[PDB]
């Protein structure tokens, strides 16, 4: 997973910092987006290998962010979710995955590495 680049889309700075240092200490590179517009910009400009996408974004919603990215590229996604809209959550499998909030940060590492290996 070394050098793999993870786009972390999360508006809570502390939660995003926790995810970031857990991923970096495993040897991955991290790019932070604080909202959906930034996620779309950074996905376009950076060589992203996987997107970790919180459904709870300030203006747009995780699902329509994902739809906008999808019609462009098939980049793997792991959605961070509290579990309504459970239908398209289960649909993520799929080749994608999800992490339920609150999570143990080690689960994020494990699912990122697994999805990357799979894809
Ligand atoms: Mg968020």
């Amino acid at each position: 997973c070394q050098d793999k680049v993870i786009l972390v889309v999360e508006d809570d700075y502390d939660i995003g910092d926790i995810i970031e240092n857990y991923l970096k200490r495993e040897g991955m590179s991290v790019i932070r987006a604080m909202n959906g517009k930034q996620a779309i910009e950074l996905h376009a400009s950076q060589p992203i290998d996987l997107i970790l996408l919180d459904i709870k974004l300030p203006e747009l919603n995780g699902w329509e962010v994902l739809n906008k990215i999808r019609q462009k590229a098939q980049t793997p996604v792991i959605m961070l979710t509290a579990l309504d809209i459970d239908k398209v959550m289960a649909l993520r499998i799929g080749a994608d995955d999800f992490v339920v909030k609150p999570f143990n940060p080690n689960e994020v590492i494990a699912r990122v590495q697994a999805v990357l290996r799979r894809t």
